[PDB]
């Protein structure tokens, strides 16, 4: 079988990291935050 979800309508802005679109650009940039913040190192135990 093969299935997949997709947004309803169309937006000028879209997130190419997870797949979340937003009518406005202010609703996208504030969302991409979840894709930017962590660190590849983290709390190093010396
Ligand atoms: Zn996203």
């Amino acid at each position: 079988g093969s299935s997949g979800s997709s947004g309803t309508g169309e937006k000028p802005f879209k997130c190419g990291e997870c797949g979340k679109s937003y009518n406005q650009r202010v609703h996208l940039t504030q969302h991409q935050r979840v894709h930017t913040g962590e660190k590849p190192s983290g709390p190093s135990s010396g």
